[PDB]
């Protein structure tokens, strides 16, 4: 909780509190909501498949909405090699499965991730995970084996330096554990996210993947991508790796939004990785729930139908020229990264120094409150912009003066924390 | 895929294929269906709640059915200390958090489990997992300072022992590492099943349960239970460990049946040491949604106005002393356990010599199929015997004719794979 | 210290202090020195060679003493089968060598050791052990994927228990890992002590030790031994493992009395096994060191030329007998375990219960060293029994005396400590 | 086996093989031979120890030469801070006891060291470890909770980056994981080599130094070194932490020369951090013995009576202006790193790209080996230069020409494998 909220009921892109107040969600529930809040074609799909089946466990028997998913989701997926998809509650359950399909598959140990990424809360995918120390404490020791290394920094970079400098850099920086104590023939995937979600939403430069990408095919290791935050339309793109020169993963974590909050999650794989590990030694008991699949098979309709990654990009492309705008007449305003309807927009002391505004960033999301508009900030100082993806264009107008009035009142000290 | 069968609806303790072909189910999924299939009042739940709220995210903000669950789970909870009250997705995600908050709270690191148990497919909660149906192939390392002690076999026995044998014989062996290599000092939990699922369904005896209860407790060790699938009345107690004399555990998890096999789950447990954690420590975005909240509810609801923890005693019972007849005319029933509506009938090629007969158990699971009835194995040669609480008296005793005629056929050589 | 005392010199199995007090060795500093104090022809050994070449790495430089002894050790090993020799510093780090060589040979991740045991004070070695619970406490997380199980106790028994019931129930418990959480294909090998020495001197019976070996070879787990202890004529065969019938180990460690002290140990393994890792991977820079590897040649040339293997054998059954006359008229012994000079005399406050009595115990070592004998106690309560193999029979029969005495006095109340 | 040759007999800085060819040795057996080979005083104390007593394990009783070198450690090491020391056989030993006392003083579990480190080849100490040369290859999982961050490089640096830059940069890159996923409270200690050895001759500058010093103790995380290489005169400071300004480690490693190669090694640590542990929880039955011990007292008084810090100062200025001078007519030497009697020359195939010459290395090392010089590479570039300390000038002069005459030759292409 951040200001004690409780929600009766939303459609689209606006949340109603118990008491009937109204709010414009720039949040989605951590991207989860897509598709917009109670969508009549999720809404009824949930209906009409409770009324016939809530649950069977599908290792025991297929059910039909289970089949057509995993058919849908092997089509959708990037790349045209032969998939096949496993299913989990969680986008953490799924990251855990990711390190099982990966040593199965390879005969293989070490699983490397970055710094600054989330990859959940379940053991296995909460030691990938490098987001939050309190995720770490107290908890240990935690899974063995697992290795970070730094994620590409396009802001703070150092003096002089070019896009392709930051890449051979970071490059250079992942490089080096394999160069002293990781073997690379040991070593059973990478797990990336395309553009880094909790971290503060920070694409890796195209040059970087590539040379990652090419790295892990040389070497027999998996290339994983984790998908969960960015995927399903997010970036403009079905998926945020699509943002990148013909790129196939080996494995991609699918989650959140893919059943518009209904717990569901996918592993999506190559066949032959796919086939090292099944049920009943791997096996969720309600995971991929009939009426959960039901839900994500109306909402990857929904995406389709209306035109939803074609929104994310043009609504996206027309949020950062706003947000780059505000910059112009707010020197607060540090960065402004934005893919999509998926932005980070940070906030600095000094743009010389680049240095976090905590106080001023948690000023903006307690104005935008006090307003009617549902933000949240990341790493403290960064402002993320993920709205659902349905919002519409007056609405997001409406959130844009808001956010741009809570600037302005955070210069003149008009907000008390 | 099991039964490689396509269900299309079900209600109460009846499966309809896609055929049209009527079963009765033993299985209720895992026992995740104790209310029975598509039961009204939770049809109607899920329903209304998902025309209102499909999902946000309770760690930003409160839904109703959120708020009200979390109440009602830490009320009928065993023990009367005030609980506090986790929400994840699956039963092993709730075992994660057991090993989290134990850790945590006690600033030790060794978890004690047993083999033969089972506690899910994350890399915390397989760790402590020990059935070879879900062992570790192919997927380590696992996670670190796990010790596995012995679970209690009432059946294989040495000669002339008593239960007061067996007590004291099992808790010699799970002092065993403690007087060697593990200090108790240096333990957070011991994690047991007060009767073990998918190891057969084994209840550790009185005696036994005590001693450990005691040596947690000398120790500061938590004591912790997994009531995923022993719970919600399946025993004809709410819960399994109330089978047992005055314990109430430090942490509980809790799931399968919770939510009518919609994706929800929980670890309850003891006001402070649930207090030991933060949260992002131990949060997914899906957990605690409140389509499943309010399903959740209604499924509680359901136990208590049908009177399903005293239905289940009743029937259980019932079961006990039909099997009991039938183990005096079939000498392949080997042993008869029972403890409510919640059975494992394991068969023997020989009383005395009690070897497993895995192929008279395979073909009695074949003629059930054939003759409208699921049901599977544990072990190779143990019939597991959960249906639906809500079974109709008529149902119950189809199903028992169906399998004392398995039994005969199999005598009678009459059933072949 | 456990004696605070200034040994100044010694010689055969006598100690001298920096007083002139005379000591007769019981202890031979834990079994290091088989071959007595202070040996004229390994003293020459060391005096020449240092005068030569005090060291250099054999990695890169061969020298003759390193080459003869690798050469000696590799036909002294146990069985028929081609050998190679690794050199280490301690028995510590020989046993770290041995779960190395078995990871690596065999691709496998597990070792199973067992509860009691001792293989020493690295991070590997130590968390195979199982003796003291200090030796965990405060410095973990341990080396991942270890199993302890439980050894053999022929004494404390269930009633009517015969050799063959103790084997059988061992070996039970031996293998219920292994049917629940313990892939034995995923398991690199066991590591056993034929005889434990820390944990009081406690021999595996035959028919235990031949269904262990046999379940290795079967499932193609290594069978390694630890020979740190009670190799190197320590029995009255040249090694424990001989002491059953046609075992050869797949690993050996042998450290301690090689060198008569001097920091010299090995893994003496099957060809194949010790070709799948080499320096400069595995080393230790003044391991296989010249002055160290000349005294260890001198001290196997001891052995031979005073037929110690024998005179073990033969002193060793006349010491048992002098216990068991001890026994009759002492009832406070409850055990005596003794092959070779090597026993264990296990004390007890009741000879049905068994129950231990640490303090008599602590008494009679008192009592020893206050008439000029050294002796140490294992597991508070059994007396520990190694002197060096070349200990005179006058000598011998002066130590004996003084113990029972010892036993006298502590019955008459008469030792204060 | 590195040479193919057997080593009969050595004295100084010369070798003689079996067949009676002189060698200059400028590898000293990885710097185990500080003193030069067979040193009279200390062949002497050998011979005159073996006498009195090969071996008694000091935890039983005390023997006077482990008392004075217990004595004269303690007091050798940097810093005011009371000390105690704790006896091991090897370096790798020492690196697993720093670990353990870390661990215990601290309460904390993780443990921080460096890419490029050597530490040992035990369990613990080569978890730490970062040299390719010391690849964890086939014998995994290691030892959990240890993070390793990169070492400052001051050769392959960024256009126009100064000492400063290169500081503040690797500084940057420690921080890294402390402000991700590693929680500074929970880190026991952080080991590092003030000059890495194996990693190439690569010295910290002295404000990295600093920093990482400062954060140490503002975290309460325990400062490490390791001087098994690079300690005992080796860098022409007594020990190479005293390159630094006022730096007092917690806890110090200590091996190699410290016995002239005889095997011996020492934990030195502040009063307060070496209590945390004991023995016999901590134990090696052969550190600390007396010849050993004796050997080790001879060796420190060699040091002191023939000045071997001052000459290790003064003929390592005179090395590094000889290699300097070298490189002004061979543009092959990229790098000449040189603190003491102690160099890393490292062989580039160009001056701008600084692309690594491994094939130019080896070739200088088999012509260097076919005219009487004993040299080795590092990470395959990197000439190794560390002679005895008491190395003649004129045999060092007649080295450096056959190294001189080594490159001259290379350059010409004369040279084949
Ligand atoms: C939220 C998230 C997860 C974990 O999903 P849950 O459903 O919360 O377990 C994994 N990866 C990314 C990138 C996420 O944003
Ligand atoms: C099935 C089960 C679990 C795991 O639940 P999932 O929802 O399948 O993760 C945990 N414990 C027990 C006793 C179970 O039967
Ligand atoms: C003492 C001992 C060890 C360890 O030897 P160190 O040389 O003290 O490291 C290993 N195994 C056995 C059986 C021992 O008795
Ligand atoms: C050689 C070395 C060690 C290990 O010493 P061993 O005696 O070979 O176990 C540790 N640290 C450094 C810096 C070394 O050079």
């Amino acid at each position: 909780n951040y200001y004690n909220l409780v929600i009766d009921h939303a459609h689209g892109a606006t949340l109603v509190d118990v008491d009937g107040n109204k709010y414009i969600d720039l949040l989605a529930s951590a991207s989860a909501i897509n598709v917009g809040h109670t969508h009549e074609k999720v809404v009824k799909a949930i209906a009409d498949q409770a009324q016939k089946l809530i649950h069977y466990t599908p290792a025991y028997f297929h059910h039909v909405p289970g089949m057509e998913l995993s058919e849908k989701l092997a089509k959708i997926a990037p790349g045209n090699s032969p998939k096949m998809v496993s299913f989990g509650n969680s986008g953490s359950d799924a990251n855990d499965a990711i390190i099982k399909f990966a040593r199965a598959y390879t005969g293989r140990q070490y699983i490397v991730s970055y710094m600054g990424s989330y990859h959940g809360s379940t053991y296995g995918s909460q030691t990938l995970s490098g987001s939050s120390l309190n995720m770490t404490r107290k908890i240990g020791p935690m899974l063995p084996s697992v290795v970070h290394v730094p994620y590409p920094d396009s802001y703070r970079t150092y003096p002089g330096e070019t896009e392709h400098d930051v890449s051979l850099r970071y490059f250079n920086e992942f490089k080096k554990p394999f160069e002293s104590f990781l073997p690379a023939d040991e070593t059973a995937c990478v797990l990336i996210e395309p553009i880094q979600g909790d971290g503060g939403i920070i694409k890796a430069p195209e040059e970087y993947m590539q040379l990652v990408y090419k790295f892990c095919h040389e070497h027999g290791i998996l290339f994983a991508i984790d998908e969960v935050n960015q995927g399903l339309g997010r970036t403009g793109k079905m998926w945020a790796i699509q943002q990148f020169k013909d790129i196939e993963p080996d494995l991609m974590s699918v989650g959140k939004s893919l059943a518009s909050g209904m717990p569901l999650s996918a592993v999506i794989g190559k066949k032959e990785v796919m086939q090292s590990l099944d049920a009943p030694a791997h096996l969720f008991t309600t995971a991929g729930n009939p009426v959960c699949s039901a839900a994500s098979l109306a909402t990857l309709d929904v995406i389709e139908y209306e035109g939803l990654v074609e929104k994310s990009a043009t609504d996206g492309a027309y949020a950062k020229q706003r947000f780059l705008e505000m910059q112009q007449r707010h020197p607060m305003i540090g960065d402004v990264r934005m893919w999509g309807l998926n932005g980070g927009i940070e906030l600095v002391k000094d743009p010389k120094t680049k240095e976090p505004d905590s106080d001023a960033a948690t000023k903006v999301i307690y104005y935008a409150f006090a307003h009617g508009v549902v933000i949240i900030t990341l790493a403290g100082n960064i402002l993320r912009f993920q709205p659902p993806l349905v919002i519409p264009r007056e609405q997001l107008d409406q959130a844009l003066q808001v956010l741009d009035d809570a600037f302005t009142a955070v210069e003149n000290g008009e907000v008390t924390i």
